Formats: structure tokens, C-alpha cells, sequence
């Protein structure tokens, strides 16, 4: 019935709600605005993008956030006529911090104006909103420990929050320590037959990755961890598919049956290579994934061992399929960009991206490089598949080698490839490749660049990606193509490549303008296609 | 009669402007607000702060800029009865790029309201405006090139600005691409007797600075470079006091006498060291000198070698010397504080800086950690000698070690030390040492942290700088000190330390909360001393 | 019955042979001179030193070998009334080459004079002699890969050995590929029941090690692997005190039973640490285990799962325990060096090591430092516990800052601590720490050394180690002593701190002298203790 992921390219910390007997997931965004995505669903398996909430800079300023900053897990719940959802903004990401903001936003519809964020508290990411039975509310997150002795996932920190004082409440509370396997997170809580579960992440978002649950009958604790844990991991498991399988939540649908909604990374072919030795590389990032659970003496098991299967049985519903929610040749005559595009860190305005200023067309005023985390003119969607080819069509006059325009291939500001539109002194309107690997570029057609002739209107851009390695063509014509003499690795634009390990996205191929000069010169593209390949 | 540094500690990117008989100099401020700072002198002798322009979030907003981005060198110049400040906002700092702005602002005044910025360009830093003998205006700065097979510092471009339409216009071109020194930066134009001057600074901001100059009688040029060039450097003289002589711009006096203000690093004590492996740490950063000049078959020439004299003849006017401006004891007795005090990136507002909370109190409302850019509940001032002491007597009652308060020694966000009060679990609220060294962080005393007794009301705190190392210590009653067994170096505060090259501040002393938790805990710091020794 | 580890510290790439009743356990010794260690037993629990087969330069020179190179894994058989040991010097161990040879000793007896050298083949490391049943007789060993897209480790290569024609004969071939765990290291062959059974240690030799066994009919294969592959792992097996199990050698006794050795690593204590994100730090290094077989369908699985047992039942055999071969307090009345002492890469003559010179003690004429792979007057034993104290008593006269002695805790020539008398310009003779981390030298008492007043002749230097921690201390009169106040890590002394990745050898504790002048200085040790808690 249900075939794993269940929403594939950059999906993590999914979140997971029901409401009566409709079924939504919300999924963490990081540095990409608007913040927040929310897919609906009727049977769990076939989902469409219904919500995206943080799109006031009053909700979500994110102006110089580092890579993987910003929107970490969020947490989607109903309650008292209307959806509470929790989100973060991430500051610092690096070293013995982790400087960040837990915020409440609400609404009484999915996909309505959603209010202005009620601050909550600072003390640790993946915040979670529960509803206790007596009508009280309480907030659970991590805590962080930045001390150099110290493990920094210093437990759950569980603390009251007054729906009418707008404010968490009382004392905060450690509820949880978590178990050996430790890097504790993403804590959620529920309320079933006589326990409160505590359900966390361990492990890391890496290889290691698990879920672990716990119960106690006080809210306080002590919980008593689950006999078999963890309740789900990948780790044991070297050949599975689905891996580094970890940060769940759970669904009680109406039907009486029990979900738990999870991300996994899939890595690349690795065929040739030691199994143990390095588990992969993810271009796709973080997904989500689902499985099914059965119950054990007041026991939740994840159905098939606690390794996550690629194929489940969804519940016992009619099945309710959607129609395709983007064009795969985007022709840009709508009035506002599809929403599969995302920008980096904040909306970009009329004076920056619009389909106004030339009908049929997605007009980018060229703003900073690719590697500032400032102000870039940046349009962009997620790589979704291993195998796909991705296309646009571009006119674009620069007049120094300051500005660019382009097809970018991107995972953060220090790693990206591109081909793209440029000018040289001797040459002229040019077109070239360059990358940038962890802050070092290369320019691979170095003093071997395609003249651009003067009476070509629109350049053709397009990248062909097949699992392991892609390349780029060119085309003057839309009809013939050519090849550019190098070929890229997919695993360059990967988590586990990143030597930060803030590496919490996946890859996004998307459409780039810079002027670094400031003459406020623009590039034109007439249509942007992606198609599964 | 004039020994320099005439303005110490961290003052780079000088620039002078004669308004009648009286005298500016405009100095950058980084990623420190509010941005730029003026000094008003009757003799070029005795400096005092009279303008701190850039105060509004609408003229610069630097939340999440990198460490040494922000207001680089500005340019200070007086016409049509106003001056002119042209300054920029760089967003990047490493790598192949160096993304930034220009901006003009103005103001009939020094120190009035100056006006909101009018948007120039971003082809490149160090931005000067020139104003013809002829009513037009002309804007300078350096050219920059991203490109993998080139040399970053293309040249200096000019471009006509129309101040009746508020832009440039015509077309920028390039009119000089500086000497074999390269690194070519700090545009400024003179005319002077029938000629264009093109004052120039070259082989970059560390030892190998110079200042270049060349003339033409044509503004776009060609331009011819001085014969014994350069006019002004510290490369040939690894004796001198002063090194790094360069980024000059030049004052013609109202006496008829010519001077030179440059940038210059003063190295720590290296003696038994090599001369010439490496020539030095300067924890005081880039400070502000002045050289005399005399003329010579149509060039200027410094007098006395190229080189730069710690001692010169002032001109030929009365000595005006200014009261102290700031007390070596702040009481914070006044409704704003001390304006030798900057936050980082930018202003805090009440509810994080107040001294109407308690009254003869800086109150610090608890942010984010020393490592972030974004939002600290830091108010500190610069190192301004090689021997000092610094003091604050401070009242905090943490609740959790996610909270702190402290005296700061800092660099930048991945560079400092501080002697901090916080909480810990079996021994409660305690002193400790912290040191962040490129993000890596050490607690000197882990394991043997200073108690504080429960009836404490405020705790002493002191830094004794000497030169080459300092000391922290600390007083419960304010009478009886006790020093903490840790020997700190300054090199470790110093430009030539950092591991990045974008380095180009200084040390600052300051009181730090941090609230980790959310919970809006404050510090109330009762003074903040500051004494030369 | 028997516990494990049965060779306790630096133990590595067990060989086990059977003659009678009687067993021999060979191990590798690296850059440790004389190379190889065999140990006997009767019952397979209690093991005496009983062998140092390469003890002359013609057998062993390894003068300036790379740490962690020399004798790798040695292989002991016994056949056709002699026993046979085969054993490499490698030369290069990192980078795409792993150059080093492989040679063939004989001998009639265990601890006789063995003979000269035989050359083998240089194509990979982890030689081993077969004796086919007809009396035929083959070398296996790792084939090795230096291409850049390649996997290292090629497989086992198989080639027959001509007895009378003293090398080998035929061509080489390639049986076996591996597994995917690959790694492919460590071959050993048996004939037993129809098969011939070939063994391999895969998955590297940290955390993923594993033994592999397969079988064929022929000599040549394929070879199919065991259906519940691993024979022996700790991978799965996290909070296993025993890790890294692997590189096995397979013993049928004469009493009809199977077992299994194998080496280990014993991770230090680590509470409050992630269970998998790092393992753990092993400053005994790889020790030599032992485990129990039986057999099923033709294949043999260990007992007690295919994880190591700490405790396993010994063979049916009467139990012969053995004499202590050492002095708790080593006074050096003796002859010869305690056969526990070993010396880096070369043999001392009695020029520079003597216990003649001086009766009652050893005296150490100084040479090289520390960082030395060529001659180092140093003679050390191996760190065997996690608790234990060692300790010397040292005249030693130092004239210079360039002459040494003490005592010294010892992993490379790049990593090592010690507490050490030498000479100071105002101070004169003084004791000392130093520290070598990574080539990185510190020295923690620099301006507070320890002054040895001049009536003094023996200085009492300790060293008590305590599982994670480690302290120096020191008397003058033998019975008063005086802590050193810092605390050593003991990680810092473990196969797993090294950033090289040869790190195949483990702690030793020893006597050093160093005359970096050629005065030819000594010092003279009166005694030498170890002594377990
Ligand atoms: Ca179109
Ligand atoms: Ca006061
Ligand atoms: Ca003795």
C-alpha cells in the first residue's frame, strides 16, 4: 500500500496531526522561506502541500542566519478549535552553542493567516506542544549544555504554558536524561490508557539515529524506558535502504490504528565500497518516512523489528489520490511562483524577483553571490528525485565578470555548482561552469568558455541528474543540445559531505541572478522545467 | 610636539577633512554600532569624539554580519556647505568574494541628524567622493574580481554622481591598476596645483602596507606613479614602533602646511624573537597616525624617509587641548551611557540596555552567547593601551548555567576570555574562567569553580592588562581581592592571530549577560572602570 | 574458567599453534626491537613468555621505520619436525602505499637460535604458511591495491612455497575477494572434513573488525562464506567491554576441542558518553583474546553468539599455572634485561644500555630525543593494566639543557608524556614535565620546575595511573612524596587519539636518556618497578 519515503527530498523533523480524519504533516525548513511545510492527507500515503506558515518577516526573520540555521523541527497539533505550531529560529550552529528561539504561532484553519509568534523560552531546540486531558498545556524541549566537560543534550525540559498569560508558567522541570546512546532530542508526549509516553530522538540525526520511547505514570517522571529499545533505528541494520532512521512522532488514526511518522536518509549506490567503513552520502537529505505499530504490554513495536521497512500497509481507508500540484514545464504566466520555489532566508520583494515587470517571465534583479547569506537573488526547488533533468530558459546582457545568471545546484552558500551566463573582457557574453567546495571555487572551463553570439536572445540552461553523477548542457535553439566536457558528483551536494555537520537540508536546483557591480541589471527566465527522469 | 598614535587602539580606514580652521577624522567601526566615528582637533595634536553618524537602523543594519564586516574604511568630506560620509556595509568577508554596499549620507553638522543613505554601488570597497573644482562629483573605489586565475584587486573605478538625480551616472571605468605591490585599495582624489592626485594604499592591511601615489592632468587618466614611490610604508623598517604604514589620505591645513593620516599596527614586546619571521601581534589593531609632508618637483614627499616617525612637528597654530571625556570610574550616573561604549552589530534597545531600571545601574537583560552574531546583551570599549586595569562590580542571581554575567575580554565572536559568574548544579551560583580560542573553548578552573556565599549582593571584577599577558581577580566585598592562578596572553586578542585574514578590528573590554534559558535574567553593573597605567 | 584478555596490553595479530600438548600464541611487535612475542601454554588460560625469535639485525633491521610499521601480524606453524614463523617489515604506513616484505625464519625448537631469512613477496602484509596433508606447502597473504579509485585491499593471493628451492613457485592467484565488509586482511588456511576453510579478518581493524570464514573443495575456490557471517564481531555488540574483535586464528586441540583467538580492544571508562558517536580510547592497545568453538553443518560458530565472551570454558585438560617471570621491584642485579623490556627499533649494545657499568643499576648513556626513529636510549615495558604504579630512582648530572633522563609514558615518537630531570642556566639541575601531543611539545611546569638540591643523588620519579587518569609524582628520600599537580589523560596514549591512523602498537612505561650534545652523559636507574593497582 504505502511505498517509503512518503515525502522524498528535503523533508526532516516531520511532525505529525490529526484532525478527526484528516492527516497532516509538518516539515522542518531551515534557512529556505517561507518557513514550514504542511502536507495533508486522507490515508497516510498520497500527500499534497497544503500550508506554508511563516512567510511574515514578523514570524520568521532570518536575515545573515547561518546554513542549517533557522527553521529546525517544527511541531503541528490541534487543540480548543485550532492548530498550534511550534518552530525555532536557530542563530548558531557551530562550537559549544547552539543560540536559539522557541516561538508559538496559531490558526484556526491549515492554511488561514496564522498570528504573530508568542515567544516561548530559549533553552533548546525541537519544542513540542502537548494537551493534557485536564485542559493544561505544556511545553517540552531539549536542554542545552554548552559546558567543555559536558555532553550538551542535557536532557527534556518540561515546563507549563498558560494559554491566557501567553507565557510558560511555574518551573521548569528535567523530566528525562535519555538513555546511553544519548544526543537527546526531539521530545514529544502522549497521553495513552493510564501513561504519559515520552517519546525521543537519540543517537544523532546521522547513522547512528534512533527513537526512543518511555512511559510514567506522573507527567514528572521518573519514565521507565521501553524493554526493547530503541522503538526504531536504522543502525544495525548497514544494508537497509532507509537509513539513519530516527526523530518519529505518532498517529492514532480513527480507525484504531497506530503510525509513526520518522526521517531517513537514502544514500547513494556504494556498491565496491566497505559497508561499515563510510554509510553513504545523502543528496536528497532527510525525508520522511512511515511505519506501522503494533502494541505489547502497554508497549508500542514498530511492525516488521525495529529497522524501518521500505513498503507498509496503510490504514484501512479509501485510498485518496491528488492531483499533480506543479507544471513540470513551469511556463511562469501564473501570478505568483508555484510553491515548490523557495528563496533563501527572507521574502524576496517585487524589486528583486517578479512576474510582473515581463509577463510569461521570472524576472531576477541580480543581487549578492551565491555564498552570502545575505540578500540573493535566489529561486529554487528541491532535488526530489535520484534520477531527474532539470531546465530553464534565460536572457541575460551582463557587461562585467561581476554579474552572473544562471542554473545552480546547491546544498548551503559554501557548496554549489552552477552554469551560468557571464562576461569576459576578450570573449565577451559567455558561458561557464564553476562550483564551490566548502568555500574553494573552481572554474573547470577555465579559458575554454562557450562564446555566447551576439544575436542569441535566450540561452538554454539544463542538468541531467543520474544518481551518482549529473552534467550540464547548453542549447541556443531549445532543439540541439550540447554536453559541457565535465561531469560533477552528486555526493558534493550531500549532508554527510559537509565538514561542519551543521548539514541539516539537501539539494536544490534552482535559478540565480548576481550583480555584484549594483547596476541593478536583471536576467529573464521564460520557464523553468523539472521533470523525473 | 605630536606623538603618535594620535588615536589609540582600534581606529583604522582614517580619513581627514579640513572644514576651515577646524579638523575631522572619520575612523571605521567593523561590525561595531553605532557606525563610524568622528574626531574634531583645532591642532591635529588633541582628538575628541564629537560625531557617532551612523545610529539608525535605516542607515545600517548589520544583525548576523560577519566579524570584521560592516563599515569599512569611510570617507569624510566637506562641500556645498555639508559634509558627505560615504561608507559600506560588507556582507562578505572570505572566500572569492567580498560582497558589499556603498552608501552617501549627510549632514549640515558633525554631530547633528544625518540623512537616511542614498544607495551608490557594491563594485567594490574603500569608496571616496570627490568633489571638482567644476561643481561636478565623482565617486572612487577599488574594483573587485571574484575570478579563480586573477588577482582580486582589478584596480580603482570612477563614475560621475549626480547629486540632483541621486545616483551615478554615465559609465564607470577603471584609471588605474595600481602598482606591482598590487592590492589596490583606499582610493582618494586630490586636484592639486594643475593636477589630479590619486592617492592610493597598496600591499594590503599587514606588513607590507603602503601608501601609493600617482597624478595625471586628466581624472580618468593615465596616471603616472610617483618616482620614489611608495610615499608611505613600514615594510623596509621592522625596527620601527610603527608598522603597517599605509591607507593614508591627505589634509592641506589653513596655515598652508600638509599632512599625512595613515592606519599603523604597534606590535606587542618580541624581543629575543626573530625580526623577520614574524613581525608581530598587535592587540590595540589598527590605530590612527599622522605624518607631515613636504612638496618636490609636483610630489609630495614624507618628511623624513618613507618610512613613519612616532614624533612629528604639529602646524603652525595654538594648542587646544579638550577635558577628559569619560570617567576612569563610570557610576553610569547620566541617562545614556558613555559614548567611548559600542554594541555589537546593533542598538540595544531598553529591554536588553537600560539604566532606568536601576537607577546608577547598567542593567544587562540576558541574550544570546559571546559566539553569536546576531543578538548580545554586550556594552564594551576598546583597548586603547599596552597597560591598564578594567573593573565592574556587578549583582546577578543565575538559576542555570544557560545564564551568565561577566567581564569580557573580546575580539570577535570565536575569540575572547571572560571572568564570569554562573550556576552549576552542587556548588550554585559561581565565578569561573572562559576562553574561546577560533570556536574552541576552555574553562581554566573546570572542577574547581569559586563558590559565591548566598549573601553577596555584588561581586568585583578585574582585568590587569601588561602588555604581553594579563590576569583576571575578583572581590566579594570590594576591598579584598584575589587574583585567579591563570596567565592570559594579548597576542591571543590581537589582528595578526586570527586564523582568517578578515581581522581587522581590535581589543574591547565590557560587561556580557547571557540567558540561555529565556527566562529575561539581568545583571546590574554598579560601575565600569577603566585606568592607564 | 578463562578470562579474557588472555595477553594483556599491546598484544596484536595472534597466532596460535598447536604441537602436543603444547601451545604457542606469536604476536606482533611493530618498531619494537626484538620483534615477535610467543607465549606457552599447556591449558590455554596461563601463558609465559617463552620466545623473542628476532633478536639480529640479519633477521630485523629496522632502523628509522615509521611508527607502527615493522613486524605486522606474524604467523607460527609447526611441520615436518620444525616450527616455521613468518613475519614483515613494513616500510611505509600511510598514504596509497603499504610497502613492506615478507620473510621465512626457521627453527627446531621454539626459543633456539632461529635461522636467516628466507625472502617471500612483497605484495601485502598478513602472510601465513599452509601444509597441505600431500606434504605441499603455499603462502597466503593480502593483496595490495595502491590505485587512486580503487579499494586497497585486492584479496588473498595464494602461492605455493618450494621447500628445497627456498621461495616460491608457480604464478600467484587471487581466491578470494572478500566480503562487503571488505577490509580483506589476515588469511589463514585449514583443511578440515572435506574443505579447505579459509579465515580472514575483514572491516578494518577498529570498531567494524570482524572474522570472516569460507570454504571450498579445492585450494584455489571459490570459496562460499559462512551463512551467519561474521564468525566473530563486537560491531553489533556496543556495550561489549571486549571491541574491535577480529583477526583470528583458528586452534584444534589435542583433545579434540575448537578455539578461536583473536585480538581486542578495551575501550576506557566512558559514562555520560553518546554509546556509538566514538567508541572509545584503548591505551592498552590491541590485546590477545580467546573463545570457544563448535561445529554445525559443517561450519564452526563461536559460543556464546558471534560476539567475544569475557569468560569462556577452557579445554578438558589438567590446568599448569606458571612462576611469575618478573620482579614487582626489578633492583637489576640480574645478567640480562627482564625479558619484559624492549627497546624502539634496534638492539642497545652495551654502550649505550649496560648493566655492567655500574653494579645494581642500569645505566643509560644518552642519545636521541624522544622524536627519534633512529637511536633512542630508552628501554620500556607495556602499560598491562588500567591500574598500576611504576617507578624508577635515577642518578643522573645533567651539564645542558640538551641532556635528559626519567621516566616516560610512551605511545610514538610523536606522542608520549614524561617526568624528567635536566639542566637549567639559573635554576641548574631541575625536574620537570614535558608532553608530546602530535609533534606539539608542552611543558606545564615551565618557571615553577622543581629544583633538585646539589647533595642529592637519587631523584624517585612515579607515575600512578588510574584507568582515565594518570599523575606524576616524585621523592628525594624514597619514602616522602610529592605530587605533581597536573592531571594526565590516558586517551592521549591510545591507538584511537592518533590522528595517523597507524596506530597499531599501545602504551609502554619505561627509562630514558637523552644527550642531545654527544658527551656521552648517562644515567644510572637503581631499580625499576610495576605493580598492578
Ligand atoms: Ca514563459
Ligand atoms: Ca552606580
Ligand atoms: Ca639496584
Amino acid at each position: 500500500k504505502i511505498k517509503n519515503p512518503i515525502l522524498t527530498g528535503f523533508h526532516p523533523g516531520p511532525s505529525i496531526c490529526r484532525v478527526g480524519d484528516d492527516y497532516y504533516i509538518a516539515v522542518s525548513t531551515f534557512e529556505w522561506f517561507p518557513g514550514v511545510r504542511i502536507y495533508h492527507s486522507k490515508d497516510l500515503k498520497n500527500w499534497r502541500l497544503v500550508a506554508r506558515p511563516l512567510n511574515r518577516l514578523s514570524q520568521l526573520n532570518m536575515i545573515g542566519n547561518p546554513d542549517s540555521g533557522g527553521v529546525w523541527a517544527p511541531h503541528l497539533s490541534y487543540s480548543d478549535g485550532k492548530f498550534w505550531l511550534i518552530y525555532t529560529d536557530v542563530k548558531v550552529v557551530e562550537g559549544q552553542w547552539k543560540d536559539g528561539h522557541n516561538y508559538l504561532v496559531t490558526c484556526d484553519t491549515i492554511d488561514g493567516a496564522w498570528s504573530d509568534p508568542i515567544y516561548l523560552n530559549s533553552s533548546g531546540f525541537d519544542p513540542s506542544l502537548f494537551h493534557d486531558e485536564d485542559g493544561r498545556k505544556y511545553l517540552v524541549n531539549m536542554y542545552w549544555d554548552h559546558r567543555v566537560d559536558h555532553h550538551p543534550f542535557y536532557g527534556i525540559v518540561l515546563q507549563e504554558y498558560s494559554v491566557e498569560q501567553k507565557k510558560l508558567v511555574g518551573e521548569p522541570k528535567i523530566i528525562f536524561k535519555g538513555t546511553d546512546l544519548r544526543i537527546t532530542e526531539g521530545p514529544h508526549l502522549y497521553k495513552i490508557n493510564g501513561y504519559y509516553y515520552l517519546l525521543t530522538a537519540e543517537g544523532g540525526t546521522r547513522y547512528n539515529h534512533a527513537a526512543t520511547i518511555a512511559r510514567s505514570t506522573s507527567l514528572y517522571g521518573p519514565y521507565e524506558v521501553h524493554p526493547d529499545n530503541p522503538l526504531l533505528t536504522s543502525w544495525p541494520y548497514p544494508r537497509n535502504p532507509l537509513q539513519k532512521a530516527g526523530h518519529a512522532s505518532i498517529v492514532h488514526t480513527h480507525t484504531d490504528e497506530w503510525f509513526l511518522v520518522h526521517l531517513t536518509g537514502r544514500p547513494l549506490p556504494r556498491e565496491g565500497q566497505p559497508l561499515l567503513e563510510h554509510r553513504g552520502y545523502c543528496p536528497l537529505g532527510r525525508e520522511t518516512a512511515i511505519q506501522r505499530l503494533e502494541w505489547k504490554d502497554g508497549w508500542p513495536y514498530v511492525v516488521g523489528g525495529n529497522g524501518p521497512s521500505l513498503e507498509i500497509d496503510g490504514p484501512s481507508v479509501e485510498e485518496v489520490s491528488w492531483e499533480k500540484d506543479y507544471d513540470e514545464k513551469d511556463d511562469f504566466d501564473g501570478d505568483t511562483l508555484n510553491h515548490h520555489f523557495q528563496t533563501l532566508r527572507i521574502p524576496l520583494g517585487e524589486d528583486i524577483a517578479t512576474l510582473k515587470a515581463r509577463p510569461g517571465h521570472l524576472r531576477l534583479y541580480g543581487r549578492e553571490s551565491l555564498t552570502s547569506r545575505f540578500t540573493q537573488a535566489f529561486v529554487a526547488r528541491r532535488w526530489q528525485h535520484f534520477h531527474f533533468v532539470a531546465e530553464t530558459k534565460v536572457s541575460f546582457r551582463p557587461t562585467t565578470f561581476q554579474q552572473s545568471a544562471g542554473l545552480v545546484n546547491y546544498y548551503n552558500t559554501q557548496n554549489w555548482t552552477t552554469l551560468q551566463i557571464t562576461w569576459h573582457e576578450e570573449k565577451g557574453r559567455i558561458l561557464e561552469l564553476m562550483t564551490c567546495d566548502h568555500l574553494v571555487v573552481d572554474q573547470p572551463l577555465r579559458g575554454r568558455e562557450i562564446v555566447v553570439p551576439d544575436d542569441i536572445e535566450y540561452v538554454y540552461l539544463r542538468v541531467t541528474v543520474q544518481a551518482t553523477t549529473y552534467k550540464y548542457s547548453y542549447s541556443f535553439d531549445g532543439m540541439n543540445w550540447i554536453d559541457l566536457p565535465v561531469t560533477f558528483e552528486s555526493y558534493k551536494l550531500s549532508d554527510d559531505y559537509i565538514k561542519s555537520r551543521a548539514a541539516f537540508t539537501g539539494a536544490f536546483v534552482g535559478m540565480h541572478c548576481r550583480d555584484g557591480s549594483g547596476q541593478n541589471n536583471y536576467a529573464d527566465f521564460d520557464y523553468f522545467l523539472y521533470k523525473e527522469l
